[PDB]
């Protein structure tokens, strides 16, 4: 029954600190664990996987370093997309991408467009996504319609707003996993998690493996 | 601020029916035991410096209980200096039915102790949509530009925006879901799940959840 899993991937920083290593070491192992989770979901017929990695710690850096990290994100996408495409994965980015420069925005769009026809796992990667932002994005759309005289306030209902928030084309989120020990959603999905199972594990993201993913799926089944 | 650090606790009070079934009792017995656990939790929050306590379990049988009890329960809240509010779509209740909820709110509205919000016919998606409808009405009036709508603005139109943010959500009964209780308001809340059934959740269990919050925050 588990069709759409969303994961808050916390623990790369603490993992690297436990290893006596710099944060970048944690993030390289974090990216290995991303690849492993995507492969496990695609090999087990999960229809959609939505991954959230954001921590303000990682981004509270001088502007030079922030632009640098943005380039590394798109490099990471560019360096994986041919593999994802060969495995029939549809890649989507959710979030506010208006902060990327034109060149990186076009690179993100190109990877989405390459894989958009694919019919296997849909992999949604959050980049500057917040659950309150996602709702507000939809609200501004409906507000524009009201202003244009094409929609009456009375006509706005849950199904309408749902069609304007991220991921409304996909199966509803069944299961949210958060690694790393904290027991909070931290303004990841909100509208979309109204009926999802919430599974919290103390395992740090770089250590979360196929066995840990199957235990999450068992909590759902139970 | 109390040592536990929690200003506003919200509780999904599940487990009343299972508690009655385990004992070979019919559901009404679980509801009566669940109501005693609600009074006990209200009293504990009032006594432990919590500013606001928001309770969900809200059906037909509990609605019949709601209408009955209401008067006697409000008199006891009033005597404990509790300010009562009902959140949710109360338009569904008949006009005599709405008047009584209204008189209870009015009676306690000057109370300076705990604010107790009882979520009745409430859903987290409904709460967001009613706030959206308020913004849409202001847009239609030409009072509000779509590009002025931001998170802070929508926050000021959802239930309980004038109380402290929800710090802690407790769900009893063993399930690990929010079940369309508060959604927008729990974006940053600590979530605490316990297998204890609601009629058995007592002051020590509430103290446990507060101290877990204090230590994890
Ligand atoms: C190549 C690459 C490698 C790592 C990248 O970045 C990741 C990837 C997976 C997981 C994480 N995860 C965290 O950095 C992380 C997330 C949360 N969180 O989402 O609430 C909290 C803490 C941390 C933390 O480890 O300090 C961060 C991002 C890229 C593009
Ligand atoms: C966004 C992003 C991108 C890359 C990250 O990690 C690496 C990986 C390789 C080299 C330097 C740093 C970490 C993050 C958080
Ligand atoms: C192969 C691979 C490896 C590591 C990956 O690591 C992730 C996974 C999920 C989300 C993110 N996402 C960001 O790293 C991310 C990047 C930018 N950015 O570059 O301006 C901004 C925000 C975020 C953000 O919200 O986390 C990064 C993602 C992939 C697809
Ligand atoms: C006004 C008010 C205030 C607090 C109230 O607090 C209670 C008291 C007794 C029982 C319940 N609540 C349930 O018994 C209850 C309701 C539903 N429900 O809506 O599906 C589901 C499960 C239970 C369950 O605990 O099994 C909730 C009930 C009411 C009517
Ligand atoms: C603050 C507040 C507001 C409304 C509330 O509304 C309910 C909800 C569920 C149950 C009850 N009330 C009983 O279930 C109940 C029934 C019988 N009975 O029918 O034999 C006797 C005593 C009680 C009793 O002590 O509560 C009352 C309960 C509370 C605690």
């Amino acid at each position: 029954g588990c069709r759409h899993v969303a994961i808050i991937m916390d623990g790369n920083g603490r993992w690297a600190k436990k290893q006596g290593k710099i944060r970048a070491f944690g993030h390289k192992a974090g990216a290995k664990s991303v690849r492993r989770a995507v492969s496990f979901a695609a090999n087990n017929g999960i229809e959609a996987l939505t991954l959230y990695a954001f921590s303000s710690e990682n981004w509270n850096r001088p502007a030079q370093e922030v632009s640098a990290l943005m380039e590394l994100f798109v490099w990471a996408l560019d360096s994986e997309v041919k593999s994802l495409h060969r495995h029939n994965v549809r890649l989507r980015i959710i979030g506010d991408t208006s902060r990327f420069n034109s060149r990186l925005q076009e690179r993100i769009r190109k990877s989405e467009a390459l894989t958009a026809g694919n019919t296997g796992l849909t992999l949604n990667i959050a980049a500057n996504y917040g659950g309150r932002w996602d709702i507000v994005q939809g609200v501004r759309q409906l507000a524009e319609k009201v202003q244009q005289g094409n929609l009456q306030p009375d006509q706005i209902d849950e199904e309408m707003l749902n069609q304007h928030v991220c991921m409304h084309e996909l199966a509803p989120v069944d299961l949210v996993i958060r690694t790393g020990g904290e027991h909070r959603i931290s303004n990841f999905l909100l509208w979309q998690i109204a009926y999802a199972e919430l599974y919290f594990t103390d395992v740090l993201w770089p250590d979360f493996d196929e066995q840990d993913f199957e235990g999450a799926l068992n909590a759902f089944a139970n």
